[PDB]
């Protein structure tokens, strides 16, 4: 399949993001800004691993459904496992949150993670929806406590806080939001749009999220 | 089997004592009370999660042993993962705990989990019953720096705090007796009580512990 | 194969040297002691209880490669993802640490053991080298933060400090750097050195490794 021309052009954005945030990061003194750079980093370089065992094959098994096999395409349910609250906790961090607020995000976004790939792997019935809803449910709480809440806490700051916030939750949103879209309208949902396309609408998605967030943040707060 | 009354049971009042930790916390301005609903309701969510994946058939796998297929039920090892080391990290932060505590009770609590799980899903020999007994040493560290630990601290506070802790820490220690016991009389173990009743008991030991546990802790310290 | 002579000396050593942290930690009042002692005696537990299953035979999986069915020790791999983050936890709570270091180590480390395995169980191919390579990379970054990073801030310390750190670092490098050299010799890698031996070598860094930090670390700073 033509996929294999994303998986190659993803592995190599995803490494190269990585490469960049590492040749960047090794001047940081400061603790706050050492921090930041140290979760911003650890999301591509993950992206990055799981996009080569995507291309190499490792992550993609044939899985029944209906009558016929399909290509389930597990290793994005690991990159995103750990890749999103790793970004969370990155926006959260900025935007001085609480333990409750950010143990809860991530908590919440571990059961949309999960939710999704027990949907993603769903033997065979269309029971795969049923979780596809759960999994919105909880990306619906998380865009909430993103959107409204850190930005009511994104007033009590600075500036260059306020503002990079903004953008990062704008490009979080957005981005967070055409993800399911992309899910449902291919394979594991219908199978409307063909597994390549799909695989460059989540490459698309995946090296924009993580570089972008990377680069918009890494501009010095 | 009519087991499927019983996981249909359970995700029912799961699913609703997360709904209703989920209204309630709704107003928590306060920290620390914020935090506590933060734990307090991501353990029932859970909850509910499995038993879904439980009930839908997802969560149940036929495993060999001695000569016939058995029904393991490893959702039930999903749920207690993640669920059983938040209920510890909750009464460890009302009762003023210390990482070294905290870290450690969480620790032989994941190892009182996955021995379990190990042993539940032994190829076929009746090296379960090993398993069985790592895991009960386990537990006897856990309600060790539950009971006697914890109590000591409980009383360096408020009537209220020694209170909810004595309750809470009696509900802890008595249902989390029971469980091991389903599980050696039931299907893992030797199979007297059958996999209808030993679903049963666990779902009401399961519905008792994490709903009961919330609304005893979430009565206002 | 007689490498159950080296899984079963092994979950012997492993096992008591667990026994022994135990029965010493039971005094430790002080709050860093008893952390100290929280993280030391957590690793050596989880070793007994993977070299168990090692021993017993759930550990141990045929997995294809070339055209014969090899002998798959996965279970190394559940200890050491584990086991190895504890271990560098550690030596960063001695040597007072930033969250963007422990974070970033850990961080690193997670991906030398999760790219380490997606190597150890790859299809078939020998594709298996490259994943080495990326472990490669990642523990040489994990070396150097530990080595040149931390030792500076050893200089901060009082002379047990640096003192115990001193000699942890070296006994630290050294066993990690062997430990690649017994994988790429052995089963996963070309096949030079048996199984037999390999397990032998492994156990060996292994008791080595965790134990013996143990004994010099435990010696009170
Ligand atoms: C091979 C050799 C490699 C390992 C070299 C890399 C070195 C690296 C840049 C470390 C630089 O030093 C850490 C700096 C802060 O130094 P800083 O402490 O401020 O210096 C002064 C005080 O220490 C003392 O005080 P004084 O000066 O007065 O004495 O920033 C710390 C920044 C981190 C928080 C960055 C987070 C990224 C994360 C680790 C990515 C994971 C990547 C890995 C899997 C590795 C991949 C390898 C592959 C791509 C091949
Ligand atoms: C769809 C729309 C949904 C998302 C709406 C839900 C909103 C929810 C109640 C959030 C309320 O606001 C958070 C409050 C505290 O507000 P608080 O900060 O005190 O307000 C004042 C200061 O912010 C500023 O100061 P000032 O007023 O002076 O300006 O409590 C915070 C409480 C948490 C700690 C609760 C923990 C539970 C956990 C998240 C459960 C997981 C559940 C998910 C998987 C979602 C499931 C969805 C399904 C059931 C379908
Ligand atoms: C069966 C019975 C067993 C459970 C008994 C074991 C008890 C154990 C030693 C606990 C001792 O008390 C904890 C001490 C500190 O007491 P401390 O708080 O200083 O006392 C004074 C203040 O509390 C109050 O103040 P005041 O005196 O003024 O009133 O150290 C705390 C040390 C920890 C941090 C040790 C970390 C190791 C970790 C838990 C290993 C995991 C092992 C498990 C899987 C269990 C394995 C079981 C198998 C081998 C069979
Ligand atoms: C770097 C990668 C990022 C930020 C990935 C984010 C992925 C999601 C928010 C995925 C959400 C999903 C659902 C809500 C339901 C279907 C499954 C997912 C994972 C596509
Ligand atoms: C909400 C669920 C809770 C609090 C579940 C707790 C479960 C346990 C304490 C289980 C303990 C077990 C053993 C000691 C050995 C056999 C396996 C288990 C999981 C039944
Ligand atoms: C107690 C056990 C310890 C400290 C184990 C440490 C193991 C390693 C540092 C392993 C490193 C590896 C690679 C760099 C590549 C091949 C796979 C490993 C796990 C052998």
């Amino acid at each position: 399949r033509p996929e294999w021309i994303w998986l190659a052009l993803g592995t190599a954005l995803m490494g190269l993001g990585t490469l960049y945030f590492l040749v960047k990061g090794m001047g940081v003194s400061d603790p706050d800004a050492k921090k930041f750079y140290a979760i911003t980093t650890l999301v591509p370089a993950i992206a990055f691993t799981m996009y080569l065992s995507m291309l190499l094959g490792y992550g993609l098994t044939m899985v029944p459904f209906g009558g016929e096999q399909n290509p389930i395409y597990w290793a994005r349910y690991a990159d995103w496992l750990f890749t999103t609250p790793l970004l969370l906790l990155d926006l959260a961090l900025l935007v001085d949150a609480d333990q409750g607020t950010i143990l809860a995000l991530v908590g919440a976004d571990g059961i949309m993670i999960g939710t999704g790939l027990v949907g993603a792997l769903t033997k065979v019935y269309s029971y795969r929806f049923v979780w596809w809803a759960i999994s919105t449910a909880a990306m619906l709480y998380i865009l909430y406590v993103l959107f409204f809440g850190f930005t009511s806490k994104a007033e009590s700051m600075r500036p260059e806080v306020a503002s990079t916030f903004k953008v990062l939750r704008n490009v979080t949103v957005v981005l967070w939001s055409a993800y399911p879209v992309v899910w449902l309208i291919g394979s594991e949902g219908a199978g409307i749009v063909p597994l390549n396309i799909e695989t460059l609408l989540f490459m698309v998605l995946d090296v924009s999220a993580k570089v972008g967030f990377g680069l918009i943040l890494l501009r010095s707060r």
